[PDB]
């Protein structure tokens, strides 16, 4: 009974937590095995970051320039080397309390916990969506800067993001593991398009059978639409257009519900040509769109 | 930048959650010391819950007869008693994970996060507020029993909730950890009301001041008001009467953005009574009041 926006535990996260520092810059750094991975403008002074040249900051740098530290470990940095936008130092010694881990890059729309940190402390957990336009709204301060977004499966974490960059709008930017920005974002201090963000359709329909589980039914109808129909009501609100992959996979949602995904399509649609008339849907008066299927079954049938 | 619904990093407790079975039951416990802590129901059948006499049924059970277990950790059960509806199962190895901790009843309106535990293990985290009712609109479904709620101060785990039931209803009723409930509830499988709900007035001003800080400021106006005809309001919109003690808790705030707190009053009295006019408030289209003045403070300044 009831459905909450849902972080993982991040407790095999908040074991990987270091504190990097380079010359006057502190942020966070992620320790698994011998390897500490963290955002390459560690490298920069406030000056250095209108436009950088990482290649050449790098240069002036010695593995004895980096100071990583967790609590009263401190490491020791027998090698470094820059991956795209993440640097890799190598420490002599293997994180004793590093997880079973994967480095993944996740598609738009998927979801993702984020473990906010500053000087590589925890200060707390919460779960996002990466956004159809590469960006994602978290809640992120001056040092937060290395903190990772993850996903976990039994035992394995999964991680998909690292925190680079505010945008002057206010959201957030990060890579993959391996550096890859997630969008057309590039760590300089210059004033970046985000593209045109929409609605994830897949998501919000998700949202409605998990509301439909625990008993918010209101917007049940005696409609039914078409892909195609609905579609046209999907671009008019700046939603993502359904494809039959999204109804393929809401496909257990469906059958354990016996609502027809077409059928909750038309109430989607009642719901965007009507608005919500002053009333909730799992105590939210918009369309949620950061759960995915996928989060909905876990979080509904209790998996651990 | 930005600001989300966030928890505290559960690691901490993680550490602690062990599985309780008790004859056909199965249920989370909380290992501290050489203690662990688990609802008292653990020792009934489904058939019990209608009226159980858990002196008599405790009677019948031996400390061989609970098995707790933390995935290949097996503890060996010394002793046994009940506090209010709380079982304590005293083990011979104190858990090496125990971190600096203490047991506290909050206050209804504050706020806890949850680590939602299924046999043992856990499967999630989420914040919540403890409603002027007593109860949580929490997510838990059958086996979350005996999952806790808690706040970190730097080191400090303070426990401060135990599940232990759902209402008909979908919401959520447990106890502080030494088995008192939060509310009128006992724990038996009987309809039990809970009490007329109120929003919490504090919380939805810190999370106005929230607001400002981050961007949102549409629902400034060029109002004041006076406590009285602010409770005016409150009253009629099923909010909690707002008190000096309210309106001093929210000095930082009110002190680091410059607007008075009877200004905010005035913006908060004109939000409900024109509504939000579909507008939204830090990605919300409703009024928030699960973020108490000390939650916004943390958040707002990064602490760890
Ligand atoms: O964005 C930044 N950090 C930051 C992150 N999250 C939240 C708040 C802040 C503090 O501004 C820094 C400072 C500004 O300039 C740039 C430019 C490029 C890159 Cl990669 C990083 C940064
Ligand atoms: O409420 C319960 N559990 C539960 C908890 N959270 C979410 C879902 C469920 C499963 O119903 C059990 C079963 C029902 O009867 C009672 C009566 C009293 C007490 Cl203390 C516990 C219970």
């Amino acid at each position: 009974s009831g459905f909450r926006k849902m972080a993982f535990p991040s407790g095999k996260v908040e074991g990987c937590m270091v504190q990097v520092t380079c010359g006057t810059t502190t942020l966070n750094g992620l320790w698994l095995d011998d390897v500490v991975y963290c955002p390459r403008h560690v490298i920069c002074t406030s000056e250095d970051m209108l436009n950088p040249n990482y290649e050449d900051l790098l240069i002036r740098k010695s593995n004895h320039n980096f100071l990583v530290q967790a609590g009263n470990v401190q490491l020791r940095v027998i090698g470094h080397s820059m991956q795209n936008c993440v640097l890799k130092l190598k420490v002599d010694t293997a994180n004793p309390k590093t997880p079973k881990y994967k480095f993944v890059r996740i598609q738009p729309g998927q979801t993702f916990s984020v473990l906010a940190c500053y000087n590589g402390s925890p200060s707390g957990v919460y779960q996002c969506a990466m956004r159809p336009n590469f960006t994602i709204k978290g809640s992120f301060l001056n040092g937060s800067c290395g903190s990772v977004g993850f996903n976990i499966d039994y035992d394995c974490v999964s991680f998909c993001y690292m925190h680079h960059m505010e945008l002057p709008t206010g959201v957030h930017a990060g890579t993959d593991l391996e550096g890859n920005f997630y969008g057309p974002f590039v760590d300089r201090q210059t004033a970046q398009a985000a593209g045109t963000d929409t609605t994830i359709t897949v998501n919000v329909l998700a949202w409605l059978y998990a509301a439909v589980i625990n008993g918010d039914r209101w917007f049940l109808n005696r409609f039914t639409t078409t892909l195609n129909d609905f579609n046209l009501v999907a671009m008019k609100y700046n939603y993502e257009p359904l494809t039959q992959d999204h109804v393929d996979i809401l496909g257990p949602l469906s059958a354990q519900t016996g609502i027809a995904v077409l059928d909750m399509c038309a109430s989607l649609k009642e719901l965007l040509q009507n608005g919500m008339n002053g009333r909730t849907i799992l105590g939210s008066a918009l369309l949620e769109d950061e759960f995915t299927p996928f989060d909905v079954v876990r979080q509904c049938s209790g998996v651990t």
